[PDB]
């Protein structure tokens, strides 16, 4: 079927290729290697959809699968995690190379706080996560099952994020943030610099296919994991042989409207209201393009990805998972499908990176879209 | 979430547990014994969806996945084969136990996908001729495939039904061998042979079950005119009786001839093309009315449903591909249960803990088309 989903992609025109040493091969190589010190570590698959890709008029649709990440069904582990480590190794004069075996705060809509609880009962340590209302009680459920403290709010995560703060000053907690503000971007750069870790996993995954990506795609909610793996691929690739292109939902383009405008300016996430200012500095860099896309693109990608097609192998992936994806899939079913394609520079010979965030995060709204239908095309 | 398909059941008031000798085990180890002759054979699996019936709250859930069934992603060439084989055999005099390898014949019959797909297949195996006629509406794909097996394929202005009867005309005017899987006065012959074939599928499912060590309480049968169903529950029930089967017929709301049928007692366009129905077959419809135990009549939406559960399966069970017409069993059980009446369904349906349901996927994506629009658009959502 010809369908038209709303995919707004505008050129950024602030790019000046301008790499960030902060975030690049070195200090991901340091951060894989803490990584890989933890119990039961294993490179994340990398997923080739050939049979898409063949489908979709493409060379190589590859698929990061962090619904593999431990036990965790997300990547974000990967930043909170080391963040944490890197606080403690700190406060208590430590080398990052040695891992021998008090309390976190952060506000969270699922994954990044899943993964600030996790690190916390592997050290010890305790933790208290904040969540805005109407998030699901599966993913409350989980923190809980890590063994720490979860209380559900009835205001919105930017207004959730302030309480947070305001507890952890007069209380004494170390706020585990994904984001930064201005007098907080310490532990911010920490969780990129943890994220990068899928970054440079991918970028051996793809040397031993023998392959070198044209495309990458990036889910950005405040952008910091879009600042995190940019950055590192950048500086493996360099910003101008690498079609970076920032997906955003509708209802929540900070960045797109950030990068429309020059100046900082729906599926659990992927929401913002502000941007972060260390992943937009990086994306107003070296980002090539941004998508501000209709929220129904996602659950299309959840159930191209959930359901392949030929031989392609499964990949189970939730709302913000897989709308990277998704656009992909937007695209050819669109009637403006070979203008789409050309914008995006994408043709015969594009290999194209893909980050599937997380897997079934919530197994009631996975099952709803890819079961029921909710959210189709129509 | 929590929803309202349309399912409603209705116990067939006319069982009788009369089994039909036509339809047995040693009738299907005859139609076995001459698919294992035919290259590539190969029994389909038989997927044991676990964490599905855990879901559901049933025992065992086990597809027979006939998407697998000699590359032609549908079981309906068991019985057209089986039938082009035993006309061959009368022509010839030839003895069907024996014969194996190889004046030209012609073989016609209406279809809406599988069936003269089939046919025609059988037909270029053993180097004879083939026309297939479709009715209006017929997916493109499915034409395409006919006439790549080398035969040829009309698209009339008719349905079905008025299909068939020019098929039987310019047949006779032709001199044209008539094999359709449906039944009517004067021509009863070849569908018994049909729905004869059919049965190697269940005989399979039965061995496959046999060596899992489970027992199956429960079948779904999805029907058009019900000649798989009745050539299948034929066969199941002369397996395990009549009475020690819960047998299910589930037919899409447009088209449900044989629950019409059930509810009356007597002979009485949709997603699920090859589930369309204007008469039913006669022949089928002994069995049915005799040994089903229940009707199902069901909203489209069903099938849909059913499609999207199989091709994205729960937990780890295995992944299948099934069609509109394939997936609508599979369909009635998670429609059940996500409805608010589910409980009562259950009951109704008396599926509880220890049910080990089999269920039937007659076909893979045979529409591609549609199959995608259904499992990545959410075409015919729940919504
Ligand atoms: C805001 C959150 N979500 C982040 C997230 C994102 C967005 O990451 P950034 O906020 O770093 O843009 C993308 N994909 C998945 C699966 C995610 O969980 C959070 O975990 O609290
Ligand atoms: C009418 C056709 N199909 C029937 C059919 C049926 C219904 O079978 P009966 O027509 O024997 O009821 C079930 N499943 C699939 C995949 C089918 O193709 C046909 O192949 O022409």
């Amino acid at each position: 079927s010809v369908f038209s989903l709303k995919i707004d992609i505008a050129d950024n025109k602030f790019f000046n290729g301008e790499t960030s040493p902060l975030f690049s091969q070195s200090q991901a190589k340091l951060a894989r290697q803490f990584h890989q010190k933890i119990a039961g570590y294993r490179p994340t698959p990398l997923c080739a959809l050939d049979d898409l890709a063949n489908l979709f008029g493409v060379k190589k649709i590859l698929v990061k699968d962090e619904s593999k990440r431990f036990g965790l069904n997300a990547f974000k582990m990967l930043g909170g995690a080391y963040a944490i480590a890197q606080l403690l190794c700190e406060k208590y004069h430590l080398d990052i190379e040695t891992l021998s075996f008090m309390t976190f705060a952060t506000t969270t809509d699922g994954n990044h706080g899943r993964g600030v609880a996790w690190a916390a009962q592997q050290l010890g340590q305790n933790a208290v996560i904040y969540m805005p209302k109407g998030s699901a009680q599966e993913r409350v459920d989980a923190i809980l099952n890590l063994g720490a403290e979860c209380i559900v709010t009835d205001m919105n995560y930017d207004d959730t994020v302030r309480l947070t703060m305001q507890h952890a000053q007069q209380h004494g907690w170390e706020v585990v943030q994904d984001t930064a503000w201005e007098g907080y971007t310490k532990i911010p750069t920490w969780i990129m610099q943890g994220y990068a870790t899928l970054a440079d996993e991918a970028v051996e995954q793809m040397r031993e296919m023998g392959v070198t990506p044209t495309h990458v795609l990036l889910q950005a909610g405040v952008g910091a994991m879009a600042g995190g793996v940019l950055g590192y691929l950048v500086d493996v690739y360099s910003p101008q042989n690498l079609h970076s292109i920032i997906v955003e939902p509708d209802k929540a383009d900070c960045i797109y409207r950030s990068g429309v405008k020059g100046d900082i300016v729906i599926m659990a996430g992927l929401a913002c209201g502000e941007p972060n200012p260390l992943g937009w500095e990086i994306l107003r860099n070296c980002a090539t393009q941004f998508i501000s896309c209709q929220d129904s693109v996602a659950a299309l990608g959840m159930r191209v990805l959930g359901n392949p097609y030929g031989n392609d192998p499964r990949i189970i992936s939730g709302e913000s998972g897989a709308v990277g994806l998704g656009v992909l899939a937007a695209v050819h079913y669109h009637p403006q499908r070979q203008s789409l394609m050309e914008k995006l520079a994408l043709n015969k010979d594009a290999v194209v990176l893909v980050i599937s965030t997380e897997g079934d995060t919530d197994v009631k709204h996975y099952r709803e879209v890819v079961w029921e239908g909710k959210h189709a095309v129509a």
